[PDB]
C-alpha cells in the first residue's frame, strides 16, 4: 500500500484537435477534436482510472478540445456528476496574425534570431491579427469580456500573466483544502504550471520536451502546499 | 420580429434511459441513455438551437442520464462553454424499494386504491429499499451527502420538497437577474416545476399528459419574475 498525499493536481494535456492534425496554429481558434483526439481522451480517462483517481473538481479553458476532452474523461471516470469549471484565463496562448497559419511559414516570418526566442524562450509575442483575418476573440462567447483584458497576440510570458492569477485564486486555495484537481490544459498552460511549480526557469522549461497528447503530470502536495513529487504518467 | 423576455427558463426532458426502455424504475439509479436516447439528446438540441436560445447556465441532476443530454445539448448550441451545475437535489424521486423493478409490477405491490393515488396525486411514498437490494444512494457520488437528507422512498411531494429549496435559492436568483437558464431535467421534477411556476393543484398537474421525451417547456418572466408565457416546443 502506498501514502496518499494531502492534495493533488493532475494536468492533461487535451487529445489531437484538427488544427494540430493540420499543423497549424490555432491558440484561441476553438478547432475541435479529431477523431483519434476523442480516442486520446477516452485512453486518457483509462490512464487515470487505472491510477485510481477520483476529483473533486474539474477545470478546462473556454475552448472545446479542451472541453470535451474533459467530458469523456469524466465519463470513463464515472465522475460525470463532479463540478466542472471553464474559463477563458486557462486559454492557450492568442496567437493573433500567427492564428491559422501552417506552423512551417514562421521561419518565414521570423528572422534566425526570433525563431531561436520562440522555441528557447517564452517572451516572443506574435503580432496581432491582420485587418480582415478572422479573430477568435470575437467570438460571442468572450462578449461579457472587458475588451481590455481581451489578448491579441501573446507571448507565452503574456499568456502565464493572465492565467496565473487565476492558477492561484481559483485552483491553489482548493489544493490548499485537500482537494484533488484535475485540469485539462493545452500545452503551453501545461508548461507554464509545471514551471511554477517546479521553480524552474525559463530556459529549462523550453529545454524539455513537449508532452505527447494525452499525457499527464501528477503533482502531489502536503498540507503546508509544499510540491512533494511529479510523476509523469502516460498510455 | 418578437420582443423578448427579460428572463428566460428551458426546461428539458432527457432522452429515453435504459431502465426506460426496459420499461422499469430508475429513480436516482444511475442508467444511462441509449443510442435512442442520445439521439433525442442531438435531437432536443437541433431543437433549442432553431429556436435560437443562448444560455447563460445550466443546470442537471446528478444523474448520467441527465448529464450527458447536457452535454451533447451544449455541443449542438456551441454553448460548451457555459457554466453548468449539477446537483443531487434535482434528482429522480428515489423509489426506494421500486427501483429495478417492472412498472407493471407495482398494480401487484399496490392496491387498487392505492394506484389510484399513484397516477392521480403526488402523495404517495414507496417504501425502502430491501435489505439486500443495491441502493443507488450508497453510491460514493453522495458519500459528502449528510445520511439524514438522504431519501429512501421518497413522493413526487418529498422529492420537490428536497427540491425546491435549491430550485428557489440557486435558479431562481438568476432568473431574477435576466439571464437565460437551461435544466436538463427528470420528468416529474419538470412537473413539479410546473405545477409550481403556473401555480397549479397536484390534481390539475396529473390530469396533464406526460411530456414525450426531448420536449422542452419555455417559461418567459418580466423583471418581477411574473410569469408571462408557457410554450411547448418539440421535435
Amino acid at each position: 500500500k502506498k501514502i496518499e498525499p494531502f492534495s493533488t493536481l493532475v494536468i492533461l494535456r487535451h487529445g489531437e484537435s484538427l488544427s494540430n492534425l493540420n499543423r497549424t496554429y490555432s491558440g484561441w481558434y476553438d478547432t475541435d477534436l479529431t477523431e483519434k483526439g476523442i480516442e486520446d481522451a477516452y485512453a486518457a480517462g483509462r490512464l487515470l482510472k487505472s491510477h485510481g483517481f477520483h476529483f473533486d473538481v474539474c477545470f478546462s479553458s473556454y475552448l472545446k478540445r479542451s472541453i470535451r476532452t474533459m467530458w469523456i474523461v469524466l465519463d470513463v471516470l464515472d465522475q460525470m456528476h463532479i463540478q466542472t469549471i471553464s474559463n477563458w484565463r486557462l486559454n492557450e496562448c492568442h496567437f493573433g496574425l500567427l492564428t491559422g497559419m501552417n506552423k512551417e511559414q514562421i521561419c518565414t516570418t521570423l528572422t534566425e534570431e526570433e525563431l531561436n526566442i520562440w522555441k528557447k524562450d517564452t517572451c516572443l509575442q506574435p503580432p496581432p491579427c491582420a485587418p480582415g483575418q478572422e479573430n477568435p476573440s470575437d467570438d460571442p462567447k468572450y462578449k461579457d469580456l472587458d475588451p481590455r483584458v481581451i489578448p491579441n497576440g501573446e507571448s507565452i510570458d503574456m499568456m502565464w500573466e493572465r492565467a496565473k492569477p487565476y492558477f492561484i485564486d481559483q485552483i491553489v486555495p482548493r489544493l490548499m483544502e485537500g482537494k484533488k484537481v484535475l485540469i485539462v490544459a493545452h500545452g503551453n498552460v501545461m508548461r507554464a504550471m509545471k514551471k511554477y511549480l517546479q521553480k524552474m526557469t525559463s530556459e529549462e522549461l523550453m529545454n524539455e520536451k513537449v508532452l505527447s497528447n494525452g499525457s499527464a503530470l501528477v503533482f502531489k502536495f502536503d498540507n503546508k502546499f509544499n510540491l512533494l513529487e511529479t510523476e509523469i504518467i502516460s498510455e
